[PDB]
Parts: structure tokens; sequence; C-alpha cells
């Protein structure tokens, strides 16, 4: 539900507001960037919605927009119009203004709009762009640099500064300078695909009322205006409801279906003009008009519709700039293991406010000794570390085809728990292809020919290559996929209509009668050169032609060969002729009746056709289904094609049973029933049709989930279906992800937690993830990179939290002995180190198979926690070591407590400590990089190994090369070299120490933790319903 909510202006509010604000401190912004609403009421005063100059639309979340005036007074919520309807006195859309127009009225306005009426539908409807919000470098950095972890990062400089350590801060300033950057970056590059994606301004002849048509701006549009279309076509500008001829318009925009279609004009009529029921006859915005012909009149009409947001493209980029909240969240009590991480470093403020009390530092000093303690807690390369994760996911998805247009659905591309896909082009092949025709000698049938092409010139031939509605569109012919295929088997070249022999007399078609659906068959009438009389070809189901073809022509095998071929996944067309005494011309042909020709038929063969399955989809579909990632078919085919494909393809095992489950339709005095009809050739699955699923969801809303839970095949689902499919699917708390590629999945697409666009262009609005190849091969391809980002994702979060803990244990190991980690130290610690390993720890890429263990979802996970307190207290022990070692050596002297850093420093102990706490950094790194089972091991990015490895170099040098550095740095210079072999054996101590401890964890814990307390239930509503289904099978 929603909420609207007025506040009339007054300046003295506004004014006090942002004085207090300003003045008071941070935190009240803080308090109301996160609760807007006692914010926003603090502002101005409630007010009647009459009254409004401000309101707050709700979804429970909390906007606010402006509502301006131009009497016409509206605004614009997620782009979409507001207009205040006087009579109403409500905010109604704009969407529902004209909404419930018959098609009578379309027709009528095909005279067009008056410029005065015109101006008042622009002033109503807006300007005919889809205006994608231009936002300066300025407005950009106030939209980042206003977060509240840069106003940390800025106070922190400050506070930095404050202390004349000038270095540090300048690190901290470049690292926040780097993430800004990155973050605009990021931001300004999707904002740029988008403004070029939906970029279309053309000039469009435009009918004027009377008849004189002017040409405007294709920005000036407005619904009820009527619009002429190019003989010639072009992009469309708007969508329009055509009034006149018939358009072949290019979806492949709108839909991402490349193929032409076919738009005819308006039906007339008082029914209110529906965009999904006459979607035939609307010419969508941003389809490329392939060619349009006028029938009447000198030119074809258009009248417009919908202008800007409001169309189809609209409203789907309306989708992608304002996505709705996703509703798995990836990183689980990750407030609670921040949390769980701060009382550690509450803890430590504690130990640094009593030890520098006890060291009888002054307390102006001493509140800078723990504000800089606490703000070192804080990772400066944080977002930066983040924003470069997803990055490189987006490039690493791209790399191979897969265009993610915002990047955060790839952490659900990761742990997805359901797979559904299309049939025709997804898993089979896009076209169906023939595998021949069996011809009829006599009354018995001929063995199968799989190339029509040598059949003899005859009845059957001439029928195949003729009895179709191909059409000739710029030099190609279009129509039916079937007939075109049929059409091409046989060679024949399309020159009324007029056939060449492919190597033998051209044939004409004198008449033709359309096919239709309810019909299910198709007849024309055919004339040759040479020929006595003209023959008729029909083609149709054939059931329905044998019915009308002669009974002693139709072989008595008809039923046996056409059950045996139709259950195999083939699709059969009976083909039949017969003589026509009319004399042979034009004239007469066209007064034949369609009864006419239909009737006293004699059969001539069955055109048998494929759809074979891709190569690589049962592969897929294996490795899909052997990591128990279930796979669904929501296909809109027939139930047995869908079946056998299925069967095929790996979705349903030999020795798995599939019962297709068959709910009959409820007449009167009798409710729905159930009927379970096995199929003979996890362990059970079930087959729903489109009107079977409908029924059960309708009146079983109790049988429902076990059928969700166990059914694979999904046939007969109109496009609507599918998007209650997957939406019912997600109400059992999967993450289904859908696969398909054409026209219907498009509003599955959508609902579906990661849909891929099998076949598109660079991108496309119609998904949020597409693909540039055909094959399913692009599901393995965005699940295993989807974890390996939701590993990485982990992986970054545990190496801040361990180099966060790790220096702010160092500087306080510090201030226990009056000294501090200096001023270039904390530079190369936070900046030539940290910062280009959390950068470059995030590169390396995904596992070359899909693993069984789904990776986790929880920060506060006993094994994250377990390893961070274990790898911190191991640095902790080798760091004590170290300062504890350096005691005992002789030439030993202690530092001057008398004075606190950067005067005594430079001293030994700030010497050992850096030294061991500088390798402690890149042994954290090595050691939270993990390639099995998600990501590809660690020296398989060369930028990480070199860094680590010129890194770890650069630090010996530093621990052995006298005088290296060690002025800059100011790094105290050990003489002796058997004390430095002592450090650099410690710091290789606590290499192994760390590596065979997380190997140690990462292997033993799972099993203690399964057998210490085992999982008594599962919160997975699909997986209490599998555990009650394998108790007891519901079907039975
Ligand atoms: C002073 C020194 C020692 C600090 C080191 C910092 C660099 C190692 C970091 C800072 C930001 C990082 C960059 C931040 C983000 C990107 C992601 C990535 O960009 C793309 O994915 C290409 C986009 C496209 O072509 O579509 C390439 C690496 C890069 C520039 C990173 C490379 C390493 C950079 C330059
Ligand atoms: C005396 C000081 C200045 C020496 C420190 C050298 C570092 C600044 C070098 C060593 C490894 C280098 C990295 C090695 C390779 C690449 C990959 C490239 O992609 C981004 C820069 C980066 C990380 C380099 C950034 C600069 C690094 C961190
Ligand atoms: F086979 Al489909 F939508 F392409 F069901």
């Amino acid at each position: 539900s929603v909420r609207l909510s007025g506040y009339c202006g007054s300046p003295w509010r506004v004014i006090g507001y942002h004085v207090v604000v300003w003045m008071m401190a941070g935190i009240p912004l803080l308090l109301f960037r996160w609760k807007p609403l006692w914010g926003v009421r603090l502002r101005l005063r409630p007010c009647n919605l009459a009254h409004a100059e401000t309101l707050v639309i709700e979804i429970w979340q909390l906007f606010t927009v402006q509502v301006q005036t131009e009497v016409l007074r509206y605004y614009l919520f997620q782009g979409q119009r507001y207009i205040w309807i006087e009579t109403q006195q409500a905010f109604y859309q704009v969407s529902l203004l004209d909404h419930g127009r018959s098609c009578d009225d379309v027709h009528r306005s095909r005279h067009g709009l008056s410029l005065q009426d015109q101006m008042v539908r622009k002033a109503i409807y807006g300007p005919n762009v889809i205006s994608i919000p231009v936002k300066s470098y300025p407005q950009l950095l106030v939209d980042e640099a206003l977060n509240p972890y840069y106003g940390f990062q800025a106070f922190s400089i400050a506070l930095w500064l404050a202390d004349h350590y000038y270095w540090y801060a300048l690190c901290i300033f470049l690292i926040s300078s780097i993430s800004i950057c990155l973050s605009l970056y990021k931001t300004r590059k999707q904002s740029q695909t988008l403004r070029d994606m939906v970029k279309l301004s053309m000039r469009v002849c435009v009918c004027r009322p009377g008849g004189e048509e002017e040409w405007v701006d294709s920005s000036e549009l407005v619904p009820g205006d009527c619009l002429v279309l190019p003989q010639e076509g072009g992009l469309m500008p708007c969508d329009a409801a055509l009034v006149a001829g018939e358009c072949m318009v290019n979806e492949s925009s709108l839909t991402g279906e490349s193929i032409p279609v076919l738009k005819t004009a308006l039906p007339e009529g008082l029914g209110p003009y529906c965009a999904e029921t006459h979607r035939r006859h609307t010419l969508f915005c941003g389809t490329l008009i392939l060619q349009a012909r006028a029938y009447v009149g000198p030119h074809v009409l258009a009248v417009v519709t919908r202008t800007g947001f409001c169309t189809a493209k609209g409203g789907l980029v309306s989708s992608i700039l304002h996505p709705r909240p996703i509703n798995f969240k990836f990183y689980k009590h990750s407030m609670k293991f921040v949390a769980a991480l701060s009382v550690l470093a509450l803890l430590g403020t504690i130990y640094s406010i009593f030890i520098l009390y006890r060291n009888r530092v002054p307390l102006n000093e001493i509140v800078i000794r723990a504000l800089n303690l606490v703000t070192v807690v804080v990772p400066p390369a944080l977002p930066a570390a983040m924003t470069v994760c997803t990055l490189y996911a987006q490039s690493r998805l791209r790399r191979q085809g897969i265009f993610c247009i915002h990047p955060l659905r790839i952490n659900l591309g990761g742990k997805l728990q359901l797979v559904c896909f299309d049939k025709t082009g997804t898993l089979t092949e896009d076209g169906l292809d023939v595998m021949g025709v069996v011809p009829l000698k006599g009354q018995a049938f001929l063995p199968l020919v799989p190339e029509p092409r040598r059949l003899p010139v005859g009845p059957l031939l001439r029928a195949l290559a003729t009895c179709h509605a191909l059409s000739r569109l710029q030099d190609t012919p279009v129509g039916d996929p079937m007939d075109l295929k049929m059409v091409e088997s046989t060679g024949w070249v399309l020159e009324d209509s007029a056939f060449g022999t492919q190597v033998p007399v051209p044939v004409s078609v004198l008449h033709r009668f359309p096919f239709s659906s309810a019909l299910q068959r198709m007849s024309v009438v055919v004339a040759w050169p040479g020929a006595t009389q003209p023959e008729a070809y029909v083609k149709g189901s054939p059931e329905l032609v044998a019915g009308l073809c002669n009974p002693e022509t139709v072989p008595t095998d008809f039923a046996q060969m056409l059950q045996s071929y139709t259950a195999a996944g083939y699709r059969v067309v009976a083909l039949a002729s017969k003589p026509l005494p009319t004399v042979p011309s034009l004239e007469a042909a066209q007064q034949l009746t369609r009864d006419t020709v239909e009737g006293d038929l004699s059969l001539l063969g069955l055109l048998v056709m494929r759809n074979l399955l891709k190569p690589q989809t049962t592969p897929v579909i294996q490795a899909l289904r052997r990591t128990r990632i279930r796979a669904v078919m929501v296909t809109g085919d027939n139930l047995q094609t869908a079946v056998t494909v299925a069967r095929g393809c790996g979705m349903v095992a030999p020795q798995e049973h599939l019962i297709i489950v068959h709910a009959t339709h409820p007449e009167r005095g009798q409710p729905a029933s159930l009927e379970f009809l096995p199929m003979e050739s996890r362990s059970r699955h079930l087959a729903l049709s489109g009107p079977t699923f409908g029924i059960i969801v309708k009146h079983f809303p109790k049988l429902l989930p076990k059928v969700l839970v166990q059914g694979t095949v999904f046939a007969r689902m109109a496009p609507e279906q599918k998007t209650e499919l997957v939406c019912e699917l997600q109400k059992l708390q999967y993450c289904v992800g859908m696969c398909g590629d054409g026209a219907n999945d498009c509003g599955a697409l959508k609902a579906a937690d990661v849909g891929i666009s099998l076949s598109q262009a660079e991108a496309s609005v119609v998904s949020p993830f597409t693909s540039s190849m055909a094959s399913i091969e692009c599901v393995p391809m965005v699940i295993r990179e989807g974890r390996c980002s939701l590993d990485t994702s982990f992986s970054v979060f545990k190496y801040m939290a361990l180099y966060s803990l790790t220096q702010f244990i160092s500087v306080l190991i510090l201030y226990t002995i009056n000294t501090n980690l200096g001023d270039l130290q904390f530079l190369a610690i936070n900046l030539v180190i940290t910062t280009t390993v959390a950068v470059l720890m995030s590169r390396t890429g995904p596992a070359l198979v899909l693993g069984r263990v789904r990776p986790p979802g929880a920060l506060l996970s006993v094994p994250v926690l377990s390893s961070l307190l274990l790898q911190m207290v191991l640095v902790t022990g080798v760091q004590l070591g170290g300062y504890f070692l350096t005691l005992a050596q002789p030439w030993f002297v202690p530092l001057n407590r008398t004075v606190a850093a950067p005067d005594n420093l430079p001293n030994y102990e700030n010497t050992v400590v850096f030294s061991l706490s500088s390798f402690q950094y890149l042994i954290l790194a090595a050691a939270v990089s993990k390639g099995a089972p998600f990501r590809r091991p660690l020296y398989t990015n060369v930028p990480f190994l070199v860094a680590l490895a010129l890194l770890s170099s650069v630090l010996v040098g530093l621990v052995l090369v006298p005088g290296l550095l060690q002025g800059p740095l100011a790094l105290r210079n050990i003489t002796d070299t058997g004390f430095k072999l002592l450090l650099l054996g410690l710091v290789t101590l606590n290499f192994v120490g760390a590596f065979m401890l997380e190997s140690v964890l990462d292997q033993c814990l799972p099993a203690c933790l399964r057998r210490l307390r085992p999982k008594r239930a599962s919160k997975k509503r699909f997986k209490q319903l599998e555990r009650e289904l394998a108790e007891q099978p519901w079907p039975p």
C-alpha cells in the first residue's frame, strides 16, 4: 500500500531546521538519514493534500517528492506523472486519465489532434521522452561524499592532521578519493548505459485535424495524437494503435525477439482498448518498423496511446532505474558481526584510556590518543574494496558474453536453488527442422524420406513447396517458421505468388485460404503450366485432414504411425490434394469457397518436423542436477513434446518417475478433480499443464506446495502463467532464476530472482541479465561467478576485519610502551600494502566446476568468527613474542618514556613491532584468499601474486638491508643479523601457522559443528515440504 501527506511550505521552519542541523552536530543528520520520517516531520508542517508542496510517498519505505504546477499541479514519482484531479481531490496517475476508452474512440481520433488540444495534452502527459536524469560531477560528489563513512574519514583526516601525522592524513585522503572516484565511475557508467539505450529523437509526420499533415518533433507527441507511419518505415517513437493497414515490426528492442511481426489494424467495437488484448494492433516504443503498408488511403495511420515513461520501454526503464528491493539479504547479521567486532575495539579503547592514564599522558592528548585508536579500526579502503569486487564481477561476466545491467544481482545468481527454462530457443533449437515426409503408394505408407528434394515432381512436392503463406520481405521470405522451413527443405524459391523449380515447372497460386488456429487447418488453390486442371493442397492437423480425405485413400495404419511420431516429440502435419474441375484462371479461382476445397481430399503424405535439442543443453542440465539445483521447464508447447524434451535433456533421468497430473474442469454440480496418470520410460516429478496449473492454483491451494516442490515439466503455460508460477515458486522461498529468450518469457524474466535473456544484443531492458550466446551454457557461467563473487565479498570483509584488528593490536602494544607507529609507517601499512592487496584480492576468477556445496550467507557464522578470533590470537602472539624477544637481546636499550611519539621514535620496540606487523598483513591476505571450492586459486591472478611477492621482498629488504628506507620510515637500524634472522623465522612461523590454522578450521570444524548440535529443522519452506514429502510421498 501507499500513503500521501501534504506539507504546505513555510520559510521560518526551514531555516530553523537548517541552522539546528548545521550547528548541533552530524549525529542528528545520521539519525535523520536512518529515520527520515521524523526529519521530514520536523522540517515542515503537515497540511491537507490539496494544499501540498511536498509529498511523502510510501511503498515501509520513505520518499520525498515535490508538487509542482504549470490549474495543473502534478508530481513525478519514479518518473511516472501524477496529476491533480480537481473533481476527485486526489492525485491520479496519468496512465489512468484516458485508460478505458473503446476502439471506436481510437478510430475516431484518426483525424488527429488540434494544436490547442495538443498543448493541453502535452501539459498533462508531459514530453514524450524517457528522460534519464543527467547529474553533473558536483551533484555526484554530493551524492557519495556525504556518506557518513566519508564524513568519518574526513573527521579522521582532521584528527590526524591535529597530531602532525601529515603523511597518514594524505594517505587517508588518497584512499577516500580513490573510493569516491570508483563509486562515481560506477554510477556514471550505469547512467551512460541507460541514457545510451533509451535515446531516440526524430521527426515524425503528424495527422492534424482536417488533413493538413504536419511534421513535428518526436518529443511533442501526446496520447490521442494521430501519427502517420512512413511507407519505408523507421524507428517507432511512442506506443500506438494501428488504424490502417499492416506493419512489420522488429520488436527485439522490447521483447528480445528479432523475428519480424505482423501488426494488423485495430478491430472496431465498443470494447475498451487494452494494450494486451490488442497486442497485435499496437506498435510499441523503440521497436524498429521494418516496412508498413496502407491498404485504404494513401498513408498508414497510428493513434498514439502512451508517451514517455508510460510506454512499454518506458515501464521497463522505470523498473531498471528504480529496481524493487532484493528479498534475499546476502550478508546476514552483518550488523551483529560488526558489533561483535566493535566490542573488541571498545575493550581496546578502554585499555588505551587506562594505560595512557597510567602513563601520565596529558588529558587533551589522551583524548587524541583514544580517538586515533578508534579511527584505526575503521578501514579507509572498505568502500574501494567492495566496489572493486563488484566491478571485477561485472567485468568477468561481460568477458564471456553475459551483460549484467546492475551488478548487485550476481550475489543472488550465486545462491540459486531453482532454475526455470523455456523450451523453444532455450533448450531446443529455435526453429523446427523437418525430418522429412512419408509418401503414400496407394493405401500404404512409404519409408521416411529425409530430403524432400529427392521426391519426384508431383502432388506431394508441389504441396510441400506451395501450400504455405510465405511472403518476400526485402528479398527474404517471412511467415510461419514451420512453413518457411518446409519450403527451404524443398529447395524452391518464391518469385499472385509464383515459385521456381529448384533444378520441373514454376508453380502459381491462384487462390489461398489463410490458416486459422480454431480451424487448425489451411488450404490453397494451386496451378502450374502444363496442368490439365488446378489442384488444391491442404495442410493441417493430421487427424482432421484425414477425416476430410477419402476413406479409401487413408491407410489403415495411419493411427499407429501418427501415435508413434507424435509421442516421440515430432510435430506432424498432413498434406492432401484433390483435383479441381474448375478452368485454370484467376477469375474463377478467387470464387472458390474454403468449405468446397477442404472437403473430398486425397492424402498425399505426413510431414514430420522435429525440434532438435541443442548439443549444449544436456551437459548443463546434468551439471545443474548433480549440484542439487532444481531444474524446471516452464514452456508453452505441448505436454507430450515438453515431457519428451525434458526426459531427453536430463531433467528426468530414465529411472525417475514423471507423473502427469491432470485437473478436470469443474462442471455444474461437481468440483475440480485431480487425477494422476504416470509415464512409462528427485525420485518423483510431476508434469502439469497450463489449465491444470490454473485449476490447482484456484481450487487447491493446499495441494499447491506439493505440486511446486516436485513439479518439473510445466507445459502449455501461457506467458502470464509463467510469471504466476515464478511468483508462486518464490513464495516457497526458492531463489528461482529463469533463463528464457523469446517474447513469452519476458514477463517472468522480471519476476525471477535471476533472469537471463538467452539470445540478445549488447544489452536490453528485457531482463536483469542477458547473454550473447544461443545455448544455456550461461546459467552455469552465472551461478559460478555468483558464487565466486559472494565468496570474494566474504573474503574481503574478513580481510578488512583482520587487517584492522591487527593494526589496532599493534598500535595498542605500542601505546602500552609509550610509542606510536609513526607517520610514514601508517602510510606504508594503510596504502602500499593493505589497499593494494585489498583491491587486487578480488581479481581471481570463479572455479571451473559447479560444486554441491552452496556458499555461506552469514557473516556472524561461527566459522567466520572462529577464524577471526584464532587468526587474531595468533597475530597477537607473534607480535608479543617479537616484543618480549627484543627485550632479552643484549644490544637492547629502552626508549625514552619521558616523551611520546614521534619524539622518542625511532626505537627498537617500534622497529620490531612494525617489522612484524607489515608481514602480518600479507600473511592474513594470503590466508583469507581460499580458492577451493568457489574461486580459482590465489596464484592464478598474477597481479595479486606479484603484489604479494614484491611487498614481501621489499619488507624483507627493510628487515635485512641496513639503511634501506630506514630514514623516511624512521626504523631504528638493528646491527645484529642473528636477531634479524630470528625475526624472519617468527614471521615464517606465523605464515605457516595462519595457513595451517585456516586449513584445520575449514576442514575439521564443520564436522564438529554438525556433531555438536545438528540442525533440528530448516527455515526454508520448501525444505520443510521436501522433508514432509520424503517422510510420506504425496501422490500415492
Ligand atoms: C599508490 C599505489 C601503490 C596504490 C595502488 C592502487 C591500485 C592498485 C588500485 C586503485 C584502484 C584500483 C582500480 C579500481 C578499479 C578497477 C577495476 C577494473 O576495471 C574494469 O573492469 C574495466 C571496465 C570496462 O572496460 O568495461 C580494472 C582495474 C581497476 C582500475 C583497479 C586496478 C588497481 C587500482 C588502480
Ligand atoms: F518455448 Al517458449 F516461451 F519459447 F514456451
